[PDB]
């Protein structure tokens, strides 16, 4: 029984702006300037910035009236 609960990983100590910057760019594919700008607007909360960027990248049936392919769920 390992990592079954949580296992607090991916954290430097509390927050390092340069580490949060580099990982964002690595995890989203965004540029470092855009990364820094989003991060200042998220209080440099890494996961919040990751989730924000990918959300505006998802677009959940916002453009088309009804997006229904042969999907699972």
């Amino acid at each position: 029984s390992a990592e079954c609960w949580a296992a607090l990983l991916h954290d430097p100590m509390t927050l390092d702006m340069d580490a949060v910057l580099s990982d964002f760019v690595r995890s989203t594919g965004a540029e470092p300037g855009l990364a820094r700008d989003l991060l200042e607007g998220k209080n440099w909360d890494l996961t919040a910035a990751l989730s924000d960027y990918e959300q505006l990248r998802q677009v959940h049936t916002a453009n088309l009236p009804h997006v229904f392919n042969e999907g699972r769920g």
